[PDB]
């Protein structure tokens, strides 16, 4: 597809049974997705942003979809103000930046 | 160009008659660039992230020149990670994401 940028690049996208809306992010190199429930192990790891640290949960191997395309990556689980995919699952679904 | 997403997609931009450094920021409505000396009058805006509030100048109008691309747009200056070119200017230059 061709997103384009005139509003925010929202789209779904799939974990296992789970289906959350979240920004693609081509000024993140991590996926940051609040609130959701992925089983098995994690790593704990500080992110972060302009006034400090958020501790999330860092969940390696993860099978994702988004608009039919299947990717596998790191996906960290903790609160976000928003959902956000950053370039480790851009560039595993082909995402490029077009102008 | 197209512009791969393996690395940060940072691009020269000319702004001011300077160079400078900036992040392609698809998950940001708006532009913000360190502290320069822009001409004239701005006006005054507080900007979050995670944590809190940045004060930041609102400039309009600004000749901001990308990959040969120039646009005329409204530019935040002020504290900053990183100088980030925002969804304002990047839909400006005709920026999509592709895959
Ligand atoms: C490219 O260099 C940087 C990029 C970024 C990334 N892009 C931003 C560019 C300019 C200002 C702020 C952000 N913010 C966030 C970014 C992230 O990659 C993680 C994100 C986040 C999400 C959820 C919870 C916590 C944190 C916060 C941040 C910093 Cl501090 C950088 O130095
Ligand atoms: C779409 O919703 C949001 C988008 C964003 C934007 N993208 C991020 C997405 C996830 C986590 C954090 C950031 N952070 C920054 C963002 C900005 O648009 C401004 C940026 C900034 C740069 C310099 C100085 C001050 C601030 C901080 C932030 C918040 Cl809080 C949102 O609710
Ligand atoms: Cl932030």
């Amino acid at each position: 597809p061709q997103i384009t940028l005139w509003q925010r690049p929202l789209v779904t996208i799939k974990i296992g049974g789970q289906l959350k809306e979240a920004l693609l992010d081509t000024g993140a190199d991590d996926t940051v997705l609040e609130e959701m429930s992925l089983p098995g192990r994690w790593k704990p790891k500080m992110i972060g942003g302009i006034g400090g640290f958020i501790k999330v949960r860092q969940y390696d191997q993860i099978l994702i979809e988004i608009c039919g395309h299947k990717a596998i990556g790191t996906v960290l689980v903790g609160p976000t103000p928003v959902n956000i995919i950053g370039r480790n699952l851009l560039t595993q679904i082909g995402c490029t930046l077009n102008f």
